[PDB]
């Protein structure tokens, strides 16, 4: 068991994705006729004139290598650039915001680390967008500190350093590689302000118990040893 996001959000938008996709298909939508390897949930645009973002289930046949980004969910609910892009004219889609948005906002209940989610707070206030990672700058793929990253910034697939429900050290998808294109300046470093934010949530466990941390709340409190 790695310490790091199941990305279960994700994993429970894709399933409704492929529920939604086979019953349009009973319905006799025949492009949504599809095995469940074809379907996954993406928040993104749409075909020409569906300008904003909204969750939407995708036939991942439709979709281009690269971008009209696509944007996955981590397990506090933000959305962060996945692989692969829309095709505005050619896309086999179908947009399902209201279910989609809800079963993020039940996700987010069961699996957002209340650590991260202060760090997540205090970086929107301040910088609206943003959510926390301690990751990569610009044009330095070594160093890390806590900053508020502008979500359009982040990878999905590179996994990097958040906040447990423990407040102890985790891994989240939406990191940076530390490479030196222009969205890699997209971030405001924060140490002191994030890490104040982490460290004024209360323990989900007394201070007679050892917090071990989970994928899904609450972590494990366990009994203090004693002085045995
Ligand atoms: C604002 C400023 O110039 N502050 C001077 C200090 O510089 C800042 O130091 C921090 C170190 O914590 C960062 O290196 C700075 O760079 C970033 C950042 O926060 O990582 C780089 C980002 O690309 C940039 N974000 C953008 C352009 O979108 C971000 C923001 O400009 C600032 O965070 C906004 O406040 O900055 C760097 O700006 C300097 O260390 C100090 C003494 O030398 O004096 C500060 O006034
Ligand atoms: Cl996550």
């Amino acid at each position: 068991h790695s310490p790091a996001s199941g990305r279960y959000i994700q994993q429970m938008l894709d399933q409704r994705c492929q529920e939604i996709a086979a019953e349009l298909c009973q319905s006799g939508l025949r492009k949504m006729c599809v095995p469940s390897s074809r379907i996954v949930a993406r928040n993104a645009v749409g075909i020409t004139h569906q300008n904003t973002l909204q969750w939407r289930c995708f036939d991942t046949a439709s979709l281009l290598e690269s971008n009209n980004g696509v944007n996955c969910v981590d397990d506090c609910g933000h959305t962060i650039p996945c692989p692969g892009g829309v095709h505005r004219q050619n896309s086999n889609h179908a947009t399902r915001h209201e279910i989609l948005s809800k079963l993020v906002e039940e996700g987010v209940q069961r699996f957002c680390s209340p650590y991260q989610a202060s760090a997540n707070k205090y970086c929107n206030d301040k910088f609206p967008g943003t959510i926390a990672r301690r990751s990569k700058g610009f044009g330095n793929n070594v160093e890390v500190a806590w900053r508020c990253y502008e979500k359009a910034s982040l990878l999905y697939s590179v996994y990097a350093e958040c906040a447990s429900n423990c407040g102890t050290t985790w891994y989240c998808p939406g990191g940076r590689r530390g490479t030196s294109t222009e969205l890699d300046k997209r971030h405001y470093t924060e140490e002191e302000g994030i890490r104040q934010a982490i460290g004024s949530v209360d323990s989900p466990c007394s201070e007679v118990e050892v917090c071990l941390p989970k994928d899904e709340n609450p972590p494990l409190c366990l009994d203090e040893s004693g002085q045995i």
